């Protein structure tokens, strides 16, 4: 299973 959560703020 693959999860990549990115946040740029
Ligand atoms: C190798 As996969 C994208 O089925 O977790
Ligand atoms: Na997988």
């Amino acid at each position: 299973q693959y999860n990549n959560q990115n946040s740029f703020v």
